[PDB]
């Protein structure tokens, strides 16, 4: 059984990581017979919205906590995570992707993101591991690394101008397909970023880990 | 295709509400299948807050509504808006609010008492012939649904099932992988995370629940 780390960012669209993108991703690590394992930062989240209204909300709630909800209690602080004992690592999206794994939804283009993800990130990239980043999570991918690389966020002008003006090479992409960087290892999909429904973003979320799977093994030699 | 699932949530995560992963793999499969889910929580306060990596409860209060919009990307009303005449069938997934939440057979077990609205409901459904799908530990509040016995399952655990049977239930032993229909009634249940394992092994039976509700749902 290989283990494949998944980077989870709360427990909600505008909170923190879009539910249906982690379960469907861990639907389909577990469909495809490998071991999930689980991670969050544990740190206070950016902010709290009321997912039916769309408003702030005035009171606090920590990643880590939240994020152990999605997975029924089976997930470990971000910090404890070692490349060396992950065989990949998936960033399924939301907009905690982009306020409490960076801060791209704030500075943009002058965005940072989380160190201990980074870190990971690179230590993976740097073992030849594979990466799998959806929906506006590949916004990261131009912060964590400096080279240039071919990544997805579906088919939004605006946000590929930004990736692109981050240095990197955006490739149009359509719900049910993914982008593959073969080089470094990096496979993304636009997931809720163009998806209409839950089968939808499925649809390229399984294409997603099948590939980031495939790559894993092929590189455990 | 085309036909309105009624979906029951009752909050967002196991211990506090509806088990995230029986949920969106319960909206998965309607949407594989061609139907459309439309989701309610009841408009309420949580009975408690759980920290899931603990396992302890938190000083803190959150709303089931509310909560359970996060699993639904805000696409969710509030259970009294739930009208059977437009639905064609309910489901409602497991996790510890379905005995918190939307019952409180936590607490009070055979003794318990399920949510007015979705009593009401699960009634008005039934008796109109649309097909019924709870899983987990959901079954538990359909003897206090209807006076009449049922066939159902909440997976192989002797002494839940004891409960329902004294309950005035006609418990079915069954694998994480299967269904127990009630063809007369046309309910139909799946063990989930009452005997899963894993996330797969739960979606091979909420998948089998989803299809055979929707089949029951032609009519």
């Amino acid at each position: 059984m290989k283990k494949i780390g998944v980077i989870l960012s709360g427990c909600g669209v505008y909170d923190g990581s879009e539910i249906h993108e982690a379960v469907l991703t861990l639907l389909a690590i577990s469909r495809s017979g490998a071991q999930a394992v689980c991670f969050a930062p544990d740190k206070q989240q950016v902010d709290v919205i009321n997912h039916l209204t769309g408003e702030a909300m005035t009171e606090t709630r920590n990643v880590l906590i939240e994020a152990a909800r999605i997975t029924r209690g089976e997930i470990r602080p971000l910090a404890q995570a070692d490349a060396a004992e992950l065989d990949a690592l998936i960033v399924p999206g939301g907009f905690g992707a982009a306020k409490n794994l960076s801060n791209f939804a704030s500075l943009g283009s002058e965005c940072t993101v989380d160190r201990e993800l980074k870190a990971l990130a690179q230590a993976m990239h740097q073992a030849g591991k594979p990466l799998g980043f959806m929906c506006i999570a590949p916004a990261m991918l131009p912060k964590i690394f400096d080279f240039p690389l071919r990544l997805t966020i579906g088919t939004d002008i605006d946000t590929a101008e930004v990736l692109e003006e981050m240095g990197a090479e955006h490739v149009p992409c359509p719900v049910d397909d993914i982008v593959v960087d073969e080089d470094n290892k990096i496979v993304t999909t636009p997931a809720y970023m163009l998806a209409q429904n839950i089968a939808e973003a499925a649809s390229g979320i399984d294409k997603l880990v099948s590939r980031v799977l495939v790559l894993a093994e092929l590189e455990h030699h």
